[PDB]
């Protein structure tokens, strides 16, 4: 049957380590897929780690990295959370250089985008077989979440962006049941920018915290009602969570507009806790080095700067990277609310390091009604490799 | 229970990428089977990729290739579509240097041919265990489809050829239920030649588009009625789909006879769409380099040359090869018709390249009621290998 | 539920190739267990290949072979028939340097013998967990079948030998239900010798064809009635099936006594067909090179020399070795009789070859009501290896 | 449903070999996890071997060992008992540098401790997903069993230690149902020390035999009643079972207090048999070389020195190490009592050997109502490795 997922996000005080694949270290001798963007999504039986592969393995000439991101070899695959992205325990999902996946309770729905930048194609899989298609609607790198989509009472939702990485772009919300598209919307957000949204269900609505690659240091936020009606803006909090960014000390939070002249960005997440908010962010304000998560009182609905909790998961002397959100199905947690969990990707090799390749590990963290001590669960690999 | 498969083929405007194994690239460091003819067949649960192995792995001395095609090491194995043909996720099907497989809805039926050329033997497996046998009936390399067979309401059908590769040969249609042969027919086709048929179910009849290795540039076609009564000939279309071939400009299509003095050939497919037809063909008219698929209006029943659609899946600067047909079970697609899908094998290494070995990758494409942009999902491997 | 297995063996005219692992070739680059005695047994779902491992992999220093047969590293493991004995698809059965296994229809029962030669211990596993034990009863290398045991209507039977390899030894028949021993017998056979029996069910009785390592060129035979009452002797046929052996031309068959002063031997099998008999034997009369199977008219009950069929499975220019018997569960074959199948082990490396290691491949053959052409499905590996 | 486990431990006369992974030997060429503390726990379907990994593989630079025990890469994983801890058949359990696991009959409950020594965190997983948390309660390396926990009628119990390795420390007993903590107790044991307890169910109470790292040569023992009421002390027997230790000849057993000025220790086990007791211990009184198990008459409740049985499982010329206890579910054994089983870890490489790495194999032994001959099932690896 279908996963209801109409409950509220559980109010957590800190997060506990779920898993850690240690893919890259293992990849020194094992046959591990040189991967990227290892997001986590769960079914009512297990949580899997999805990732993008370049058809090559670590420590192999084919990992040269000079291969473009959106190459024709890029495929989406997965493994049970915590398992390294190894060739022998991997499952083929879809052909993609940008994807998203979620389980509605019965079958798995993946969405892989592939094809030319000017006319990319997004194929929707369901049950391990393509069911529907979304063609580029603006001829400029059709892309999506890079993290779990959301299914509430059978219908699954996800957000896509078609347009430039700098200036305006066009965003849309797709809705689908059993692999087939049943509706969609255009998101009006002039002056605003949306990319790689980290969504989760909360009170029968799809809450996402995204990335502003145009002019946003604070992250855009968009609550999606089951009828595709929606609400867009930014995380109110008077504290910048995007990377790069300026000091918090110079940031006046804003609920409706981007702030900081910074233009670039990085994929992050955020979890609303009533009116408060758990926001994640690299420790470095410039490099993708370090990962932490702060709880800002009333920060979901106020330019609050009132930090009530802080917990580091990757110290600032270690490489961080992408990070996404997802929820534990109630059928696995046993709680009456949806436990909030996230993952931190850990990029190793180029550009910051001197190796011909580039990949990343990850650690998964979950809700918990306790306060968890700071620590660093970094990659640990030893570069350079045999090459 | 049994898969009905009595529905009509879905009318598609283009095809979307299903999967891509990237076996050869992976095989640079992984333990991938040096394989060939990686056809796809689906059960009411999953689609698997079948392939032939020479008992050797890529980057190993045993891949020397000097080993004959029809050697005693040739075994048929499989993996879930999209997965590389690796040793650790592979399943043993049957001993064969020519095979076919299909799922009737309950168990898997494979057919592997092995043995001496002059007295080869075809063993029918069902449930992962031999049930019946077909001995060479003409003493000249007994062979079969190299792609999915067809099961309609419990009974599965497939076509075999026993005789020379040039001149006439003898062809037959076998029918079987639960692994045991329940009937057969001889196909009268004097002047005509049949090899490696790509079949699919359509309106309770088995439609196949085959290969003419004698004198055919256009491909032979044979509709098989459930009672082994049948119809044979050629794809009508005024456009040559076999390789090698001459220009379309010099080809007068023919519904009943082969045309073009070309004698060799390559395994291809074709899908009837009402009266129209989706035909596949290497882009090069001589080399097995490039892959495309054209929709010819009324081309299934008329010497039509009226092209209504074209979509390249492997540009002409990349190696192509074999290609077959299959259908998505309605139990996976959800549609009320049978979605048409195919696979393109991508040969690397000898003969066109300077390496001691020879193998191939593949990409799977499926129906879809949308128009998909041209692109190239080629192998990508970097030859030569460590050797 | 339990597998009845009370039916008669199917009358076959020849055998068809079931599978071939190609382990050793694959083992050149893959991670394949350096193994030995790869017997096959089937459950009402699948047939698996059991084998003995020395805890080492091919192409690794640990394969040095100088390690004794009955070493403490010897463990019994398995894989689905046709799959190589690779580390990643293997299942742990029991600790053993001599074993046997059979499925009663519900769970798997394995029997592994390990320990010191003078006080070896045989542990009976059932459901993947030890249930009972048989201690050496004569203080001289307690050993067993090296091939499938037999289960009829829930109770499983197998034969063991405790004593010297030359002179007399003591033999016994054990019977067990759900992993626990429910009875046993001593086999009186003075002047006779029994080792590595190849058993199969036939008409509610357990028929075995064994090995005479004392003075037998013809093979001992022992029909076991469900009540442990039994019958022992030799294959009547006027043709020697053990290896080494003398010419058939100098062999006067004998139903009750061994013949030929040859003392050594090799594990073989035989299938009764009414009164006839299918006997297997290496082609060489001295080396374990080559494998063939002859059908002798009335040879099961008469000193017959009347050969009605011959089919080679491994030519005489290729290494052979052990060979065992088993039957296809009726739940897999679908027949009303028990299809007779066997396996031929193919030894490579020392002693006949110049490599530091020793292992073997195998091909599985099954019943079939047709006549199958002669051919050779030999190992194919290329020695020596990287070492 | 839930596993009752309210039965008494079966009275065994000796133990029989269950399995042996041969991980390290295999690891010479295979992709085996450099592991440690490979304890065994069983579900009502299978017994699995749990182990700790350092995110590295054998024969890889990452196995340098210089990495601290309680590093952030330490994760808990598992495989079906007897299988080596290889990357391709492993399952991710929890992030930990100290763990425990048990199956209540429905789902698996694992407990992994990770984090800083001064504020470590123990995450309880259930169903393959974190459910509850235990924070360090004394700020000094929060740790646990390193062997199977215990579930009786749905509720699972385990013991933890927070405090110094020498002097006093604080111990507690946790109880949990379906992954969530439902109660706990502080163990009063002044002058006494408790670490790495080997527990098992016996007569509806949890019996554990632990380690005294302070001043104990005899092992502490603690019977836990379902209501967290309990009983603590030491194995009465007038024979020392901890390592290092002095001679038995100088040991006056003690039921309530530690004896021998030895301070260090090693993880061992013990099984009560009525009033008797099966105690395990390294053969060497100083090195972790050798493994044996003695049955002391009345030794569970008397300073008895009356040895009734002895059986060596690893001779004294071979490296031994940790050892734990567990029980065969009645649903696997079929008995009316709980069969007692244990595992012996076999440490290879540093410190006793000259290699840059450190790991261990293991052999599993079980109850049995027979007397099993002495023998040595040691690791067998050949050090040093390629490195
Ligand atoms: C096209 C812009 C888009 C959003 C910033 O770029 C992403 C940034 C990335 C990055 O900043 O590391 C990696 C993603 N693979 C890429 N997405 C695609 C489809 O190429
Ligand atoms: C015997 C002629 C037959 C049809 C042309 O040859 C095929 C052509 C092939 C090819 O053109 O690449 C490869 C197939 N492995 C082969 N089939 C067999 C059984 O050897
Ligand atoms: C002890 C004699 C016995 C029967 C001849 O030897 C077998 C012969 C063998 C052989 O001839 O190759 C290999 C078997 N591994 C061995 N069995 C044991 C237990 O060592
Ligand atoms: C903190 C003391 C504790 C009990 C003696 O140490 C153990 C001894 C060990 C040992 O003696 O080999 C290895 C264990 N990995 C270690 N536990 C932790 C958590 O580090």
């Amino acid at each position: 049957t279908y996963m209801n997922n109409t409950e509220a996000i559980c109010d957590a005080k800190g997060f506990a380590p779920f898993s850690k694949d240690n893919g890259i270290r293992i990849g020194s001798r094992g046959h591990i897929f040189v991967i990227r963007e290892p997001f986590v999504s769960c079914s009512p039986i297990e949580c899997r780690t999805f990732f993008l592969t370049q058809g090559s393995l670590l420590n192999d000439k084919h990992s040269n990295g000079t291969v473009k991101d959106r190459s024709p070899f890029r495929t989406l695959m997965s493994v049970e959370v915590g398992q390294s992205p190894n060739v022998y325990q991997a499952r083929f999902e879809a052909v993609a250089w940008s994807a998203t996946a979620c389980h509605d309770g019965k079958k798995w729905m993946t969405v892989g985008v592939t094809g030319p930048d000017s006319k990319a194609v997004a194929v929707i899989h369901y049950g391990g077989v393509p069911t529907d298609v979304v063609n580029s609607w603006a001829g400029d790198i059709l892309r999506t979440q890079e993290s779990s989509c959301t299914c509430i009472q059978g219908d699954c939702y996800w957000v896509m962006t078609d347009g430039p990485a700098n200036r305006q772009a066009q965003y849309r919300i797709y809705k689908a049941n059993q692999g087939r598209i049943i509706g969609q919307t255009d998101i009006s957000f002039n002056g605003g920018h949306i990319e790689e949204c980290s969504c989760y269900p909360n009170d029968g609505k799809v809450e996402c915290v995204c990335r502003d690659g145009w002019t946003g240091t604070n992250r855009p936020v968009l609550v999606i009602s089951p009828d595709l009606s929606y609400r867009v803006g930014y995380l109110c909090a008077g504290i910048p969570s995007d990377t790069p960014r300026g000091e918090d000390t110079q940031f006046t939070g804003s609920c409706t507009s981007p702030m900081g002249n910074q233009g670039y960005g990085v994929k992050g997440f955020g979890f609303r806790q009533g009116t408060d908010v758990w926001m994640g962010r690299t420790i470095s304000r410039t490099s993708r080095s370090g990962f932490e998560i702060l709880r800002i009182k009333n920060g979901w609905t106020q330019t609050s700067k009132e930090q009530i909790r802080k917990q580091v998961v990757v110290d600032n002397l270690n490489w961080s990277g992408y990070s996404g959100s997802f929820t534990l199905p109630v059928e696995l947690s046993g709680k009456d609310c949806l436990v909030p969990c996230f993952w931190v990707e850990m990029i190793r090799g180029k550009p910051e390091e001197k190796t011909i390749w580039t990949s990343s590990s990850s650690i998964v963290m979950c809700g918990v009604d306790y306060e968890v001590a700071d620590w660093s669960w970094h990659d640990g690999a030893i570069l350079p490799f045999d090459i």
